[PDB]
């Protein structure tokens, strides 16, 4: 109720974290109706989320659901916390299902200052992300920061 | 306010987790009046909760307090999260004080599909649970899924 | 809204934990306006909070901000949890900026029963705390339980 | 030098753990020549070993390498530790590459007393294991405890 | 072979850690014959070792086995590591079975400088230790640093 | 005895890890004489090692001691493990005391393929490292991969 999609959408977005990176395979999901986090499922695979994973509050993608976001970070961020992030790209898949890739803003961590587009990350990292969402499904590929921004805007 | 005791009480119950299994000996407790989790105590024993431990929202047992539930799981579930569970038994103790034993529903984890009654678990596991609540108190023993269901119904 | 500064201010205080001791360098902060925890920043230093760190709800120090409290404990307490604590001292710094040092009440953990004043802790511990806040800034030093209590009262 | 393949091969086997279950994606490997554990690699996938993983000392499979073993357990076992286990099955793959599935002996943990063959585990668990080794490669399937025992004997 | 019982027995002792404090219930044990750590057992109780637990190398108590030592510490110490400690007391039990209680030397951590005898710890802590060894057995009680030293000397 | 300083010194070095990154403040140190890891000390500061920290076996710097190395990695590496790394720079300090900065080789993790010199890391990261060694002492600054290589060669 008191939290929006960002300070400066689409350049900066607020992301509510649902699942911490490098956590056990527990898929938490915020339940709008209950106003609480629920265990959606234990993953049937010995896999973990490769980045902090959550959503942009008050967005509505095609499915009616909020825009999902991967936030790369140096340390896991707890479920329930808001992090100020900036998109750098989007992973596009058919099951169409997109996942924004974002990094913390310079205010939050300067480590990622040099990541301006998804391709500024190591390809091994990008490939690990697309593998996760495939095998945990057809992966169309990565698209650039502008496409991600446009997707965020259309969901507002 | 927006969360009930279950989808399909008593066959399925919502459980709000207070304490994660295999966590440090911190006894958290949801405080209705504060509407927040509080540290009830640090356990005076080098013991930890043998399963995720919490309560069924909007139940009222004899003591006036909600029904307490142990949820066995493959990984710890965070305090505050709702998990959909199904009872399989009840641990009955005198201090009378009962603890429902439940497993995640098939939707949440299929690992426990074959646990239909408490006696389907290894006896070593069941014994570990009764030891915990004794020594962390007189343990009457285990009773079956039907008794657990009846207890849940009487608390609605 | 439903939680106050303490049962028995200033002898006992409620503290809402923001950051767990011995956690990753993630500075969480409760955001009054959003009514949610936010990532203030990832610490630019390979440092961690030396005690559970949080605030006394409904206090207003000079800066307008709630009184901050370090709660020493045997195990980390999760962000969001309320712990009943008792002040034993205050760390006074110029950037003036004070941090209450408190321990869990006897109800919560009897380990700290013998800590009645900050000087009852090992000096190595006290020094570790002042080093943290300096280097993560001029440290004026420690002041006693009475001063801490008076500071808490002036913030009510 | 001072550790053998088991007390009672093939019914009981000693397994030297290399990688703990539910650990970070670090593939450790014992290096015979160095007589030390080495980081073989960081896994290119956001995957973790689904069970404790290691080898039977002084075995020699077809590849010349020791027999590899997954040991299911209630808690991770540290790299370097010997655990007394008993095979219950084998996962057979083509890249031929087999992985023994074993459980702790009754002496070590009675939880698994009722697992006498791999099929006594939940199918979801078995499927998680075969998925891991595929996607972290052609999986032929599971074979029974007798086949696993025969494989262990041929490697002595 | 290259490690002794202490620099300055019995005032200072070397302790080889077998089990870390606040670890999962895995009882590791150094096996002299194998020259490796082995899983003795998974504890049948949801209990954990209340302090780092290990032995003094090249001691021989009545049972023929090395002297066992609990080392209190601020953080867990890994299995396999040597820590320089100083005894402060002994927990005496009948099953006779004694456990030395020791703290890190001032060189290793100054936190414990003020612990010169077991009774300098909070009674809640001491009681937690005796409860653990009872319920994980008849506890005779605590004896002072001099008795502990004499026990260490008789085992040399 | 059976492990050397590297495959291809100085372009590639073997590093024996002593302390894991993001671990508790326990300074472990390999003791040549005991042939075991020892607790050197608990750090007097609420600080942790910013990278995996260890040494190159069979090197001898000016002090007579092996060359120390920070190995940046995506996940902590356990104490005792050998990792194949490549130097990218050196942190030079006066107390002269140098710390090699290295990354895993492409074989071990491709994430760091693009780090060829220390300056390819974010400055915030480099600054965090120099702060750690100062405050856990005069920091002269960073020098390039060639200087690091020359230092490694002079220690052979």
């Amino acid at each position: 109720d008191n939290v929006t999609g960002g300070d400066n959408v689409p350049k900066e977005i607020n992301v509510i974290i649902e699942i911490s990176q490098n956590s056990c395979p527990v898929k938490y999901e915020f339940d709008k109706e209950k106003n609480l986090f629920c265990v959606d499922r234990f993953l049937p695979t010995s896999m973990y989320y490769p980045c902090n994973y959550g959503f942009i509050p008050h967005t509505c993608a095609g499915d009616g659901d909020p825009v999902d976001v991967l936030v790369a970070s140096r340390f896991p961020v707890m479920s329930g916390a808001v992090i100020r992030a900036r998109p750098v790209g989007v992973l596009v898949m058919h099951d169409e299902d997109v996942k924004i890739l974002a990094v913390p803003t310079h205010k939050v961590d300067q480590y990622y200052n040099n990541i301006k587009d998804y391709s500024d990350f190591p390809v091994s990292f990008l490939n690990s992300i697309s593998h996760f969402f495939t095998f945990y499904v057809s992966v169309e590929g990565w698209k650039d920061v502008t496409v991600a921004e446009k997707l965020i805007l259309s969901a507002l």
